[PDB]
């Protein structure tokens, strides 16, 4: 997965947010504090993995 | 899940990723723009979710 340090995310937030949107694929923020270490995707992406986890669950 | 405005997000982004980890609960940042919107969480939540989606396919 795509890292991205903290400051560079912060500094290019909107390009990133698109950039997860056009690509379909997360990436992680790297804190110096590990307990501020995130992951960001689109929303698209997200629902494709909660939607195939309840269909899975059905199936 | 939690919704946060684009602004409110880029304009308190440590308090957010903070939020997210000591939670261990994703928010949703909500742009203008639906091809910008993001799902947030912490690192530990998404491993938590990859770890069990690879458990499940194994059993």
């Amino acid at each position: 997965m795509e890292a991205v340090l903290y400051s560079t995310f912060r500094n290019h937030l909107k390009d990133y947010m698109k950039k997860v949107n056009d690509e379909f694929e997360p990436l992680t923020v790297v804190n110096k504090n590990p307990d501020e270490d995130i992951v960001v995707l689109s929303k698209s992406e997200w629902d494709s993995i909660q939607e195939t986890l309840r269909i899975a669950q059905n199936k």
